[PDB]
């Protein structure tokens, strides 16, 4: 069997659109970063560069009760995970990291999966700050580089395209998925 | 080379069995109960069902309630051992633990228990999973009789941590039981160096 590890934020759940909508509702007078202009993984650091006090303002949006629970699905994501898990000789886990400020993040992620995908998918969640100690063939994740205690992880990292990484320059050794309407089946087939 | 040790929570760091009995005797004082050293088998709910059918839902209501996981007491010597272990040269520790199927009052409470008893540096070392066989390490210290999942041959050696429900088992000469945190765990780690 081929085991596929799938990230949540930026892959299944639209974190960036949720953050922007929440910031504009809470701070309606303030300048913002349009999604098309996002660069670098941590949104907070781009807001800090725009004006220093904006860093703590935008963090207050994603640290608030309800933020993770209310995120909208990425187009095609839920249907793709359903199809993937049903394929012969294929196993799926949802492998996701909590914030350091974990309080309103850990339980809300479990409930989001229960509502959008159902109870059977809740049993496939792995919560960890270090994905390199998880065994699998593939990791689908929008983070530029995924690191931890294992210098050479068991999995190949497939970069999932998101507003913040679209402009990032990659060598031919690093593979990219453009969206869930791109050819993910061929990637899985390369590990069989 | 570094030795990676995966450490379970219930029955190893936190006293689930004592907490469950205390809560049951408080909420259901008239009902029959199971004394700790009479426990047999991993799942307490099924021994209570065997005692009388109506007791299965009653004992489950105790461990599914708000505050149950948050309020568990530490196992003797456990917190000092994990601190000492994480401080050793060429040694790494993760707390590798599973949520209930009824996850609502379990997931967040386990994170807060670690924060309070061991601090923020240990919160970052939590791995939550229903399948421990897909986690890479040298040793897994866990009171469950057999730890199973998708990998038929896990990377880790399972060290059975002694608890009321498993005390009756006798291991063959090819395997190792840890009697308590005073039972020379350093020698077990040294076998992997
Ligand atoms: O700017 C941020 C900050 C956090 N996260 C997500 C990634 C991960 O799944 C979780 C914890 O870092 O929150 C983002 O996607 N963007
Ligand atoms: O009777 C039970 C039921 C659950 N758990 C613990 C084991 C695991 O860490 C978590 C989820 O099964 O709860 C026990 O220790 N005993
Ligand atoms: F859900 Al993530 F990094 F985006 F674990
Ligand atoms: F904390 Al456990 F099985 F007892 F994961
Ligand atoms: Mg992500
Ligand atoms: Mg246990």
């Amino acid at each position: 069997s081929v085991r596929v590890l799938v990230d949540m934020d930026g892959v299944l759940a639209d974190f960036e659109a949720g953050l922007l909508r929440g910031f504009r509702r809470r701070f309606p007078e303030e300048p913002h970063v349009p999604l098309e202009q996002r660069r670098g993984f941590l949104a907070r650091e781009q807001y800090r560069a725009l004006r220093p006090d904006l860093a703590d303002k935008v963090a207050s949006v994603y640290e608030a009760p309800g933020f993770f629970l209310d995120l909208e699905p990425i187009p095609g994501a839920l249907d793709a995970v359903r199809e993937m898990n049903d394929l012969p000789d294929t196993q799926v886990f949802i492998c996701t990291s909590p914030l350091l400020k974990y309080h309103h993040c850990v339980g809300e992620k479990y409930r989001w999966v229960e509502q959008h995908l159902g109870p059977q998918f809740v049993e496939r969640i792995i919560l960890t700050r270090d994905k390199t100690v998880v065994l699998g063939d593939l990791l689908i994740d929008d983070k530029d580089t995924v690191r931890g205690q294992e210098e050479t992880p068991s999995w190949e990292h497939i970069l999932f395209t998101c507003c913040h990484n679209r402009h990032l320059v990659l060598p031919p050794t690093r593979r990219r998925l453009l969206s869930w309407s791109d050819n993910w089946r061929e990637i899985l087939d390369s590990k069989r």
